[PDB]
């Protein structure tokens, strides 16, 4: 897995690329990979913050399914043209794939200024595929016309005039036992949609937010490269902050800091890490009763930004958010670990990054088995409305 090993990039906090080439002769465009999502689609017209874009029209290979798209998040949204095409990844898999693709021909808020992506590849389940679960996402076209294995890997790397590069790892098709250290735990899928997962306790710095455990997974609980942040459902985040205030307390930053809207600094070299706590996501075991935990650093959670107007200082951003959309682990929290994606076995991996940013006090750390007796369920069960009911799956 060597080829593929350090094929993302990108700029921090603003998503990992992967490079792919669509169509004949080929086109090259950054993608986003993006776990929170199932869609594989590209600009495909001029844009501010576009340096090109898929020209469907200068594709030998190109099909026109003569079907129109549309995908809002609510950051976000985008709409385009449902084609198929020819596809490949130079830094990944030697193998050609014929996949749907979203020429996106109109959008808002969704690309990003200097992000130096031009589309979005969706890594996620057929369920939330748009414009419905019969449009085959880039992978499952992939594991069917190829022979590569039902399962990716991330490794996600974290960190004046600009943002800091990132590197990661995508490695289609297995496991590559250099991207990490220690043991890999696993915790299951809990539908296949999302990559959902359930979490059952939360510590901040060894101590129990002591929450009923259904408000960590409230509406649910994601893996997702493509968001930036840990989100945290509303809950659960105000308590978080909290916790984080009172360890952090020596120094009073201003509510902007809390809210994520606001760099604070330090001399350079000088940041008082040790003054805010470690952050610990119990997740669900494959063995009943058992979970393990997953344990980031404030490196991972603070994120550096160079001030041009402080520049001799270290400066931070507080990548912990709100949600009202339930738990994200977002870059944040993978840039901790090295992230297994099993979708063979429905499960997903997490073990020690080698890459992740630490001292010479701390680490982040992947720990298990711990168990509880009668384990109540975390889970919680999305009201289904009358459109969801209403569609047939055929
Ligand atoms: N119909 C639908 C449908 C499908 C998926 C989702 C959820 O999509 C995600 O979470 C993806 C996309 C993402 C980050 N991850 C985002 O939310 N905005 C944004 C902006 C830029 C890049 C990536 C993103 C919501 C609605
Ligand atoms: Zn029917």
């Amino acid at each position: 897995f060597v080829e593929m090993v350090d094929n993302l990039r990108g700029k921090s906090g603003q998503g990992y690329y992967v490079e792919m080439t669509v169509g004949s002769p080929p086109q090259t465009l950054n993608i986003l990979v993006d776990t929170g999502s199932s869609n594989f689609a590209v600009g495909a017209a001029p844009h501010p913050f576009l340096h090109r874009y898929y020209q469907r029209q200068l594709s030998s290979t190109y099909r026109d399914l003569r079907k129109g798209v549309y995908v809002p998040y609510t950051q976000g949204k985008w709409e385009g043209e449902l084609g198929t095409d020819l596809v490949s990844i130079p830094h990944g898999p030697n193998v050609t794939v014929r996949a749907n693709i979203a020429a996106i021909t109109e959008s808002d808020k969704f690309f990003i200024n200097g992000s130096n992506w031009e589309g979005i590849l969706g890594l996620a389940y057929a369920e939330i595929a748009r414009p419905d679960d019969s449009l085959e996402p880039f992978f499952d076209s992939l594991v069917k016309q190829t022979h590569v294995p039902n399962l990716f890997s991330l490794q996600l790397c974290g960190a004046s005039e600009v943002l800091a590069s990132v590197g990661g790892s995508m490695i289609i098709g297995g496991i590559d036992h250099s991207l990490y250290t220690g043991s890999l735990w696993y915790t299951p899928i809990r539908r296949e949609w999302y990559y959902e997962v359930i979490i059952v306790r939360v510590e901040i710095n060894g101590q129990d937010l002591k929450m009923d455990c259904k408000e960590y997974n409230y509406d649910k609980s994601i893996v997702d490269s493509g968001t930036t942040n840990l989100r945290l459902p509303k809950k659960v985040f105000e308590a978080a902050v909290k916790s984080i205030k009172a360890a952090s307390s020596t120094e009073k930053f201003p509510d902007g800091f809390w809210l994520g809207e606001q760099l604070v600094c330090w001399q350079a070299g000088t940041t008082p890490w040790n003054i805010f706590p470690v952050i610990s996501l119990y997740l669900m075991g494959e063995v009943t009763n058992q979970s393990f935990r997953i344990t980031i650093l404030p490196q991972q959670y603070l994120r550096p930004v160079e001030d041009v107007a402080t520049s001799q200082d270290d400066c931070y951003k507080f990548a912990i958010s709100q949600s009202s959309t339930g738990t994200v682990m977002g870059a944040v929290i993978m840039e901790g670990f090295y992230v297994v994606f099993d979708r063979a076995r429905k499960r997903i991996g997490f073990a020690v990054s080698a890459c992740h940013v630490h001292d010479e006090f701390r680490t982040a750390a992947v720990e298990g088995p711990f168990v509880t007796l009668d384990m109540e369920d975390c889970g919680y069960n999305i009201p289904q409305t009358d459109e969801s009911r209403s569609h047939h799956h055929h």
